[PDB]
């Protein structure tokens, strides 16, 4: 089919797109598009189409014609454009109409020539929409992750001035790939920013108590600043946890869910007898899995088929159970587990526990 | 309107719920239902109908019956039911077919009459519908609650078997109502239910650190076992809170937005000077007038005209700013405000203040 003028704008502009990376390198190959000349069936067919082709083409010096001999449909010997070429990248842009699009992407480019060229324009998606001011701070960014490495500072502490924390996240990606540049590192550097927040919560008895503070929460790096606890009494939910009373020798920990296998990765945690006390549930059960399978040593409270047929009247059936195998139940556990799931998957929460019979049967599993 | 038996049934169950409270107490006024027989005219124009509605009546103990002539309509003398009268509760009961709930909220009643027969009446909206286990729990509750009143204790801390938190809350009105009964106290009693509520974070420099912890979040009720601390920056934003770094003789102190006025409260807040750090807007000023209405010698830090007009190119607007007037504001701050709302009611949040400006004047401020 006849390539009109609009079509071939068109193509050349998608082209242009298409190649952004290359251009910008001055690694044009040219474009050539054949324009396809109508034959003489179609030129007789619709006279008035064929010559608007050829009157669109007429006069570019960038336009290859050729004479075809239509004289079998009374038109004679006509020139007809055949074939758009485009050599360079100038005739390419001002061709495609994209001169301001590319100068604001060489401007740009040329704000970041302190990185290799190659790279730059490679990932040029990651940049040709960002204003200047957002390309200087990223200089400056980049910089400071140079200066920085392997801060562990949380993403606020990078002081650059107009960088703020949602910002920086925002051109992340590309952040991590000019700083792999600037270290000779392949593809995205790590930025070496930290995260922090590694919370566990500890209570005491008063002889206990660390400079006589009886109830504390502190990151996991601090715990080598406590003495050794002799027992270690994790509760999963909290409101059990908060209405324990306090014992000597013995540490009560927070497991907060789930959150208790990532916690019990503390040497703190191995230290002492590890004693646990979760929901009786697919849950409570698979924390506890989790704990054991960082300290073997764990011993379970209140999760054995003895506490589960007293307080089973008080269950509700867990809604999201699935049948999942845990390795390092003991029998007695697994016989638990088994027992909830034969009554209709039951839930027995923590807080359906009389108080005062938790607190009996964990002093009985303390003593020994 | 002729009234059918149907519309009577209806009346008659629709009576008894409205007046529960009566019958369980025995003040049972009794029921009169006027019949309305047709008139002659209509008894002759609907004659099957009116045989219907007499028909309906006829042969009960309870209907009154009046002899109407209807000869002038070819019906001659004929009897027609007249009225319903039930005088007893027994008689409303059977004939409003309730006798199965009649028999349920007795049974629910007498499992109560441990309390003024009165006030249970008055609320048999409470506890019709709960079941005899419920009624059971709540006895057990309200025996409790009596037993340790104004126990400060967490809901949970209510050790009462089959009594979890959920249930306690959902049929609390009803345990309210109970335990004023049995206290001699009008309408509901206060149950001296607490909330243990509390939580401030402190950040200190290792040299001043508690038993060496230099992150700790605790109970305000802790706070007197710590060395009192020489000065205090409060910070409001979290973010900002922990990139700061720690300072001999400085306790850092998280403010949490507008937690901040009750933490404040405590003891240990006063010891040392106060400085608070907030968000340039409404919410942070609020929270710093809130502040000094409790501690009044507290210096605010980068909440100044200088700060605002070096970093209000990052502000937003805040979108729920309503002109609010602040007693406890310093002039400084009364013109920081001021200029905040000018701008086009500016927000400008800590994190977007360079990291090591904050730190320079804060360490400013700090030494004096």
């Amino acid at each position: 089919m006849p390539l009109f003028i609009d079509d071939a704008l068109h193509r050349s502009k998608k082209y242009f797109h298409a190649h952004l990376s290359e251009l910008l390198l001055g690694e044009f190959a040219g474009l050539s598009l054949p324009l396809h000349p109508p034959t003489a069936a179609k030129a007789a067919a619709d006279i008035d189409a064929t010559r608007e082709f050829i009157r669109q083409w007429e006069g570019r010096d960038d336009v290859e014609y050729a004479i075809r001999n239509w004289s079998p449909v009374g038109l004679g010997k006509t020139e007809v454009p055949v074939r758009l070429t485009l050599n360079t990248t100038e005739e390419l842009v001002v061709f495609a109409q994209v001169e301001d699009e590319w100068s604001s992407l060489h401007e740009r480019f040329s704000q970041l020539s302190g990185f290799t060229a190659e790279v730059v324009a490679k990932h040029v998606s990651l940049w040709r929409s960002l204003s200047n001011d957002d390309l200087s701070k990223a200089v400056l960014v980049v910089d400071w992750f140079l200066k920085h490495p392997n801060s562990g500072l949380l993403k606020r502490a990078v002081a650059v001035e107009g960088v703020h924390t949602k910002w920086l996240e925002n051109h992340r990606v590309l952040i991590e790939t000019l700083v792999a540049d600037k270290r000779g590192e392949p593809g995205r550097a790590d930025l070496g920013l930290g995260d922090a927040e590694a919370r566990v919560r500890l209570r005491f008895h008063s002889v206990d108590a660390p400079a006589g503070l009886t109830d504390i929460e502190v990151p996991l790096s601090n715990l080598c600043e406590l003495q050794e606890p002799q027992v270690i009494l994790m509760v999963e939910n909290l409101d059990s946890f908060l209405a324990l009373p306090t014992w000597p020798g013995v540490t009560i920990a927070w497991g907060a869910g789930y959150r208790a296998v990532d916690i019990v990765r503390g040497p703190y945690f191995s230290n002492g007898r590890l004693l646990y006390w979760g929901d009786l549930d697919l849950d409570g059960f698979k924390i506890l899995d989790g704990v054991r399978s960082h300290v073997p040593h764990t011993e379970s409270v209140l999760m054995n088929s003895e506490t589960v047929s007293r307080w089973r009247y008080l269950g509700v059936a867990d809604r999201e159970f699935k049948a999942e195998s845990f390795d390092n139940l003991h029998d007695f556990e697994s016989d638990a587990l088994d027992l909830l799931i034969t009554d209709g998957e039951l839930r027995i929460e923590q807080e359906r526990i009389r108080l005062d019979v938790a607190v009996e049967e964990i002093e009985k599993v303390i003593r020994g």
